[PDB]
């Protein structure tokens, strides 16, 4: 460590054309001012490493608007207008990677593991590149193929590692050897990101005297930290606030009703924003299911209160929310091991395509959170959707027309008027129908053949 | 996961044949409640992933002595020659790795990654492939181990390790909560961190079981998600290996020209990890108040003196297995973390020993593996510095054109210090004479010392540090 009173000391060094690692999750746990010393420097042609794009000049879209980045390696960078605005006018490179490939890749860099394999990506465009980085039409720099290995009868993808020139990353307290501590989910790619640099650069709210930060409670220590600058009037929000009639509610309720029930106690699931949230509201009084999200939380609650909203505690959607008691915390690789590694039970997601052999598209904006978690082995994926495109227009499809996020990766199909079981890469079987509906509403609604199921039943509905 | 108050219902669906990961290093923070449950369960034929053999009859050792282990995966097995005994007998198997790699092909399984790259172990025989796993009772090499894939990135060689993924993981920990949170104490972390997430089911004891809350978010190191079920033993048995108390001779003066001649290579702000023997000796000459933090490789940032009687702590060993202390601002962590901080390069410097070094910089120990050894000097933007007994009084040359035994790394080290010379190396291509100790001359080194070397046009008298 060394502490630097001044910011724009602590950038001095860093050269056009450097590829810079910048820690947050949305606006949560972002480098602020160091990122403002870097726009007040003026330095060019910068590699971003960083999850998303911020928001319109917030995060990494300071640098952005002041067109001081020349690519963006990241998973999601659809709330940046701006970003976006420059990457289909040309001016900018977009390398969109699966979020949990990019917390990967940085925590080998750092480690020094130049590469690794992962099932995240297989059959998907990631893995068969095209896809298109650089503008100048014409398609200037498209993604290259990788290669391909099987271990123990699974597919696999193989990924290279990050280690840049410089990390900016932001914490809640440092001691003058650089140990640090984040708060919450502050921590997010911080965690990997201060890893994977040769020169690391923490800002932090509160400097602590040596001893102050004991040896057990350190998150990272100072050997992988360079420099640390203490900043004071940090404008921390909300990206979506959010605080604790009618028939599209009472339709989304049905879907969440149905999806309750594949709740059992003792289970670890993770739920996409929208309906699958929803159906957390419907857990039995009793039972206990521990609810993970991407971002670096095990024990996610409801909405906060008005007088409890953290801006250091957000959900994967980037809302305000709560914990339960025994939550934990984590960085971004950890938070993708869990999934990669299969510790996750259960998915549900939403979807803008599904095909009948359990196709999923939903990225083709960005992919994020989804390609990891359909990609996770041993883990039940459940889409959970509206069945049509409002002048619906089949969603469910006999193949997608979009870009895959996984192959033959679903396992059930949830909308308000039916329920699928998948036999994934072989097709689909209607075993539940909404009240009300009929089969033949089904097979006109679907794209997808499908066979019914011999003793189908009335969509079931959680209590309560 | 779930709270057992009965440690045999905890090990209840093991089976014969099962893959077992066990937390510790050397005998710190080792599952031991659960290795007697599994003694008496009498479970057979388990591949045993452990870091160390423990000694004979504990940790690890509890179940080979019991002929319950059929192979053993780890890094170093000395210590337990019942171990050895049945090896050599071709009673048992062993698969040596190098400990960093160990620590990541069990992050990578528990990560659900099945394989990656990593430079320790290229140029030796990890790479190589040829040693002998099993001997059959004649034996006679019934199964040696595969040649591994190299494949190059950047311009530098890398080894391709496969993760590893068990049935079962018994860790160690300090408490739990009921959902299965939990938290170290001290450098009894080790393996068992990445070990708990490495496993199909993984069991946890630990000394306290607190309410759920008492573990707060930001201070649990293992979520309860990887854990399964949880046991409170009581009565451990914790010892030290290799006591060493501070209380307030002929080859050790040697040993302080060579140490005070590395202390030379510290600066302030420095990040050193220092093997035992000479290079642990040359801290005791840091200039007060010159800072530097030593790292060690069962993870430890801020190693301090051994302790004084009444603080031996058995949860705070060095890599050689001394209870030892902690500076302020240390830092511990898990066996995973510590060689990757290694592997990624941000250590600045690494002291060792060593039975033989070449011309070009190659390194030997053995005779996988001690340490620590191939990870250290295989890490990139590391600076590898030898402490080494010039020569066998026979004038028998450590400094050869050639090393005659298995390699831990080729051209890899930096300097070598003797207490006659001290020489740099240009890797790969040969040494250079730079330094020549009080009274020696370069005839002497000549005629001690196998290997060619060009006499620095410019050298100087050995220094020595006050």
């Amino acid at each position: 460590g060394k502490i630097y009173e001044s910011a724009i000391d602590a950038v001095a060094d860093v050269q056009d054309g450097a590829q810079i690692l910048f820690g947050g999750f949305g606006i949560c746990g972002i480098p602020e001012k160091m990122i403002n010393a870097l726009k007040q420097k003026g330095v060019k042609n910068i590699t971003g490493v960083s999850n998303n794009g911020g928001v319109d000049d917030t995060g990494l879209g300071v640098l952005i608007k002041q067109k001081q980045v020349s690519k963006v390696i990241g998973s999601y960078v659809g709330e940046n207008t701006e970003l976006v605005r420059q990457y289909l006018e040309g001016e900018l490179a977009v390398e969109l990677t699966p979020q949990g490939t990019l917390a990967e890749k940085i925590r080998a860099g750092g480690a020094g593991i130049p590469a690794f394999y992962t099932p995240t990506g297989y059959a998907t465009l990631v893995q068969e590149g095209g896809a298109p980085i650089k503008y100048s039409g014409k398609v200037e720099i498209s993604s290259e193929k990788k290669p391909v290995k099987e271990f123990n009868g699974k597919n696999y993808v193989m990924e290279e590692s990050i280690f840049a020139d410089f990390a900016f990353v932001k914490a809640q307290k440092a001691d003058p050897l650089g140990n640090l501590v984040f708060n919450k989910a502050a921590r997010n790619f911080n965690a990997p990101m201060c890893r994977a640099a040769k020169i690391t650069v923490a800002e932090v709210e509160e400097i602590v005297p040596i001893g102050a930060l004991s040896p057990d409670e350190i998150h990272v220590p100072g050997i992988y930290i360079n420099r640390i600058f203490k900043g004071t009037n940090y404008n921390k929000r909300v990206e979506r606030l959010r605080i604790t009639p009618n028939p599209a509610q009472v339709l989304r309720e049905r879907i969440a009703r149905r999806v309750a029930l594949e709740f059992h106690d003792g289970m670890y699931a993770n739920l996409g924003i929208g309906i699958p949230v929803l159906s957390s509201n419907y857990i039995p009084k009793g039972m206990n299911v521990m609810l993970q999200s991407e971002n670096g939380i095990l024990g996610l609650g409801p909405f906060p209160t008005k007088d409890k909203v953290d801006p250091d505690l957000i959900n994967a959607g980037k809302e305000s929310v709560t914990v339960v008691p025994g939550a934990s915390y984590f960085g971004s690789d950890d938070s993708f091991a869990m999934i990669r590694g299969g510790h996750v039970d259960i998915t549900i997601l939403g979807a803008m395509e599904v095909s009948a052999t359990g196709d999923l598209a939903n990225w083709m904006k960005g992919m994020g959170g989804a390609m990891d978690l359909v990609a996770a082995p041993g883990t039940k994926v459940i889409i959970t959707m509206e069945h049509n495109a409002r002048d619906g227009s089949p969603k469910i499809l006999d193949t997608c027309s979009l870009p895959l996020t996984g192959k033959g990766v679903i396992d059930m199909i949830i909308s308000e008027k039916a329920v699928f079981t998948v036999e994934k890469g072989v097709g689909l079987t209607l075993i539940e129908v909404a009240e009300g509906y009929t089969v033949d509403d089904i097979i006109a609604s679907t794209g997808a053949k499908f066979t019914v199921s011999p003793n189908l039943k009335k969509m079931g509905q959680i209590p309560v």
